[PDB]
């Protein structure tokens, strides 16, 4: 049945709650972003109002064929009224089109649902600064102090410099980047830009990228693989077998692959600095695991919450085990006692 942490009290609203059939008494279904664990259940047969960003609405229409009449896109940073309740969508710093939702309940309670987010100090100067939040529905993906990672900027610097060096040494090397969803577009786009190439990809993936309002996208991507030296493939194919196979298909145009796997976290982060990352190599194939995250680190998450000072926190991730739930609640109490709220 629909879990409580997907329901917004004092409203008929749900968030990311499309796989439970008709939720009893739900008058509006919000969708924070276009990732499959969140949209699971939407299709052309869905006939209730869906509220979301413009970008998420482009993907619902074009990829899942949801009918236009049930898609209600809202502008960001704008007070809007939905079934008589004031709401604001804020940028979540996750994947394209991802939002956080502020609900202003008729009784005076203010609720923030972060969706999936990567907390950033820039959030401390949005419309969140203007009033108090009483309840926070928090993306707790990496809510443990072992989860450190570098900035997105530092990781893209590493990737650009690595790719540029490799291809300048060997003009017959191919760069490959893995993907399984929207998000992390900067990895492949920044590499193509330094190399003076477009990124080549499947028709399905080109379609998905054309829904994202990215500036000058027609200039950066293509379905012509032949004219491209940066290729995008499914994440599953980023292994020695899948890469050897792909290299066969390029018909002796290339004699080396440098591949990137943008993971979330991997335990090499406890020890390894970004400067110190090395690939796994077999023959003329090298694979780099790079820690490009679109979720908060532990310290980023802690800073955001100690700034916001919510009265109650409801985790939305890692809620299925007692040991995880109990450990998170202990961090929340620490943060509150350290900060004095
Ligand atoms: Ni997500």
């Amino acid at each position: 049945t629909c879990p409580f942490y997907k329901k917004i009290p004092g409203t008929g609203f749900t968030v990311d709650a499309f796989q439970y059939g008709v939720v009893e008494g739900c008058t509006a279904y919000f969708l924070t972003h276009f990732h499959s664990d969140h949209y699971a259940g939407l299709s052309k047969h869905f006939t209730f109002p869906v509220y979301c960003s413009e970008i998420t609405g482009n993907l619902l229409k074009n990829k899942l064929h949801v009918q236009e009449q049930y898609i209600h896109p809202l502008p960001l940073d704008t007070e809007c009224i939905v079934n008589g309740v004031k709401v604001v969508l804020l940028d979540a710093n996750h994947c394209p089109g991802a939002v956080m939702i502020l609900f202003y309940l008729p009784n005076g309670t203010v609720i923030l649902h972060t969706g999936d987010f990567r907390a950033d100090p820039s959030m401390e100067r949005s419309l969140l600064a203007d009033q108090k939040v009483h309840m926070l529905y928090l993306d707790t993906t990496y809510c443990s102090p072992e989860y450190t990672f570098p900035s997105q900027q530092e990781v893209i610097r590493f990737a650009i410099n690595t790719a540029f060096e490799a291809v300048t040494l060997n003009p017959h090397a191919l760069v490959v980047c893995g993907t399984y969803s929207i998000g992390k577009e900067k990895v492949f786009l920044a590499i193509a830009d330094v190399l003076g190439s477009k990124v080549g990809m499947s028709q399905e993936k080109y379609k998905t990228l054309q829904c994202l309002n990215i500036p000058e996208i027609n200039s950066l991507i293509t379905t012509d693989m032949c004219s491209s030296l940066v290729h995008l493939l499914p994440m599953m194919q980023i292994n020695f077998k899948g890469l050897q196979s792909h290299l066969k298909k390029c018909g002796g145009k290339y004699n080396q692959i440098l591949a990137f796997r943008p993971t979330g976290w991997t335990h090499s982060n406890k020890f390894t600095r970004i400067a110190d990352v090395i690939p796994q190599t077999k023959g003329n194939i090298s694979i780099y695991g790079i820690p490009y995250s679109e979720h908060s680190s532990y310290l980023e998450m802690k800073r955001f919450v100690q700034w916001l000072k919510p009265q109650k926190i409801i985790p939305t991730v890692n809620v299925g085990t007692w040991k995880s739930r109990s450990t998170m609640e202990k961090y929340f109490r620490e943060w509150k006692l350290e900060a004095g709220y």
